């Protein structure tokens, strides 16, 4: 009746370009963590060196923040999932993977998603994404 509603997953807004499958067999190098803000900050200084994040930006959605973060080597969302899971003993946790990095972080920077911080001077813009009808 009043307690802010907790998010059980990503909003249909970013559901236009995501992975979803958690036990799939594809190796993705881009992931989008979605959890309380204090959480994204803990995984920002952590993954920053665990996967040499190709780019990590903390964005603002409606209730919590989405710590976006890429990675060089390849990893199944099941492995990176164990990462965001090891950090789920102080609040809810909704880490997921991403198939289209550029697009994803794109709708995240444009309303209704605001931007908080990021290691890149212009968001992802990493020189290792993939092309696609746009």
């Amino acid at each position: 009746g009043s307690k802010v509603e907790d998010p059980k997953d990503f909003p249909s807004e970013l559901l236009s370009f995501l992975s979803h499958a958690v036990f799939s067999n594809r190796t993705l190098a881009c992931f989008a963590i979605y959890t309380t803000k204090e959480k994204a900050a803990l995984l920002y200084k952590k993954i920053m060196e665990k996967y040499s994040v190709t780019f990590i930006s903390r964005h603002n959605s409606y209730n919590h923040n989405i710590l976006f973060f890429l990675t060089p080597h390849r990893h199944r969302v099941s492995a990176i999932n164990n990462y965001a899971q090891k950090l789920c003993t102080f609040s809810f946790l909704i880490c997921k993977g991403v198939n289209k990095e550029y697009l994803m972080y794109s709708a995240l920077t444009r309303d209704p998603f605001s931007v908080i911080e990021e290691s890149l001077p212009g968001g992802l813009k990493e020189h290792d994404f993939n092309p696609e009808s746009s």
